[PDB]
């Protein structure tokens, strides 16, 4: 194998303007009893849809990115259960070249 990295806190994600968002919400104890996921943006239903009956995982993408999608995300189970939180900064950065001096 290789090595990994893992760094914490991880709860706050820079995300480039332009880019498609995959969201994976999970429930993989209990995903059975519930028929609706939804996931959440800062306090209110961002996207909706039935859970999927084939495995426990469920996943919205949103994109092409832009400063509305910035914000505090979790994932909502229902038939009531929330997922922690996650945060998106969404950001237009350029790439950049420092010159030789």
């Amino acid at each position: 194998s290789l090595p990994d990295i893992t760094i914490f806190p991880n709860s706050s994600l820079m995300i480039s303007q332009g880019t498609f968002v995959t969201v994976v919400c999970s429930y993989s104890d209990k995903h059975d009893l519930y028929n609706m996921v939804r996931l959440e943006k800062d306090g209110s239903t961002f996207m909706e849809k039935s859970t999927e009956p084939y495995k426990t995982e469920d996943e919205f993408e949103i994109g092409p990115v832009n400063e509305t999608i910035t914000g505090h995300y979790s994932c909502i189970y229902s038939k009531s259960e929330r997922s922690k939180t996650l945060e998106l900064k969404v950001i237009k950065e350029n790439v950049i070249q420092t010159p030789a001096p």
